Formats: C-alpha cells, sequence, structure tokens
C-alpha cells in the first residue's frame, strides 16, 4: 500500500471532492467520512488503496488548503500592493528524498515551498490562529512590464499582522506549500509584452537566515527561478 504526499489540485465532483496531482493523474478518495475541503489547490498525505486515468485513494490526514493571492498592481504604493514585514527563512524545505524550491504546477499554477518562523504556541486554536497572521502575495508591478520582456518577475510580500517587537521574536521553524493561481498575473503580461508566455518566472524574497527580524543586515534578497512550460 504505496504512501504519498504532495500538492495537488481540488476538484468539485457534482459536490464530492476529487484531487488531480501534478502528472493530471485524478485521485478519488474512499475514506467513509465525507471530504469537504473548500481550496483551488490542497497538500494531501495519501494511501493508494489495493485493487489496481483514475486511481482510488485513502487520505491519512486531513487535507489542507494552500491557497494564496496572486496580485498585479501598477507601482509600489498603489491599490493592493502590500508591504513586506517580515523575512522568511527560504523558499525551500525537504519534501519527499530532496529538497524542494518553488515551482511549476500546472500552466495555470504554481507553488512556493515556504519555510519561516512562528510563534511558539501550543493550543490548537492557537496554532490555526498563530498560522492565519502569515500572508504571502505574489505582487506583478505591471509598470515594470517593457514590450518584448521575457522574464515574468513576482515580487513575494510577506506580511505578518502582528505588532513589530512580537514579529522580530518568532523563532519557531514552520514549513508550508504556497500555491498561486497565476492566470490573470500572464494574461496581463501578455497585454504589457506582447509575448504569448514567459520563459521564466522568477521570485524575489526577502530572506534571513538567522533571525525573524526584516531590517538585520542578515536579511537577503533572493531570486528564484521557475522554467516556465506548456503543452503548446
Ligand atoms: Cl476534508
Ligand atoms: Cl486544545
Ligand atoms: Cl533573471
Amino acid at each position: 500500500p504505496q504512501q504519498w504526499a504532495g500538492v495537488v489540485k481540488v476538484n468539485d465532483r457534482m459536490g464530492y471532492v476529487t484531487f488531480t496531482d501534478a502528472a493530471g493523474t485524478e485521485l478519488i478518495p474512499t475514506n467513509t467520512i465525507p471530504v469537504t475541503l473548500n481550496a483551488r489547490m490542497a497538500y494531501i498525505y495519501c494511501q493508494v488503496d489495493e485493487g489496481q486515468k483514475s486511481i482510488k485513494i485513502t487520505l491519512l490526514a486531513d487535507p489542507t488548503g494552500i491557497d494564496a493571492t496572486a496580485i498585479t498592481t501598477p507601482k509600489v504604493g498603489e491599490s493592493g500592493d502590500v508591504t513586506t514585514n517580515a523575512p522568511v527563512g527560504s523558499l525551500s524545505f525537504v519534501s519527499g528524498y530532496s529538497t524542494v524550491a518553488p515551482f511549476q504546477f500546472s500552466e495555470n499554477t504554481i507553488v512556493l515551498p515556504v519555510l519561516y518562523r512562528v510563534k511558539n504556541v501550543t493550543t490548537t486554536e492557537d496554532i490555526k490562529n498563530e498560522l492565519a497572521k502569515h500572508t504571502f502575495t505574489l505582487v506583478c508591478y505591471t509598470d515594470d512590464i517593457k514590450s518584448g520582456d521575457t522574464i515574468l518577475k513576482l515580487y513575494l510580500r510577506y506580511k505578518v499582522e502582528d505588532e513589530p517587537a512580537a514579529i522580530a521574536e518568532r523563532a519557531t521553524r514552520t514549513s508550508s506549500f504556497k500555491a498561486y493561481e497565476i492566470s490573470q498575473i500572464l494574461r496581463e503580461y501578455t497585454l504589457k509584452s506582447g509575448q504569448t508566455k514567459p520563459a521564466k518566472i522568477t521570485i524575489v524574497a526577502q530572506q534571513n537566515e538567522y533571525n525573524n527580524k526584516l531590517e538585520d543586515t542578515s536579511t537577503i534578497e533572493k531570486v528564484y527561478e521557475i522554467e516556465y512550460k506548456t503543452a503548446e
């Protein structure tokens, strides 16, 4: 009974939820309690049921939604823009037998692995409340897109909804995947560049390997690359 965890698209199949992996295989839950996850994208932990385009699975944990917001705005300081107030640890961590970095899920979706620092809380309610304070927004500044541009550059804007000193104290290591539907971004990129698709998407992050202080001399900028692929 092979086991697997990973990022999947969430399907609404006439009211029942199924999933689709990055290879395009539909994963059909056979759990006796219905899946009720309301997300566009998810992280699941599962096993393949015995008796082998669709595979029946048993979920081994409650599915987790991982949707995050991608926006376009013309430049820094305009409507919808977000100001970073915390550094990530990295946009990479260990998944399976290797490290994973920002990657392409489908023509419409990309995924950021985020390694970051949270407050040390212990009640289930508190942990859930703490996690909700962290928002990872990808921003495309459309004024920066010029005619012919083959590179789509996105800024990770990471905001913690807490006071500056409490942000600085966070030290508990956490990992999460964040999935971004980027069709609207791609549409705007096409209109400004005249290109049908970018050769690559770049993700620009403020990260700090040592502490959670944004204005620390250890905070660096790091650019992660995604080679953008299509069936066409
Ligand atoms: Cl569920
Ligand atoms: Cl509790
Ligand atoms: Cl570049």
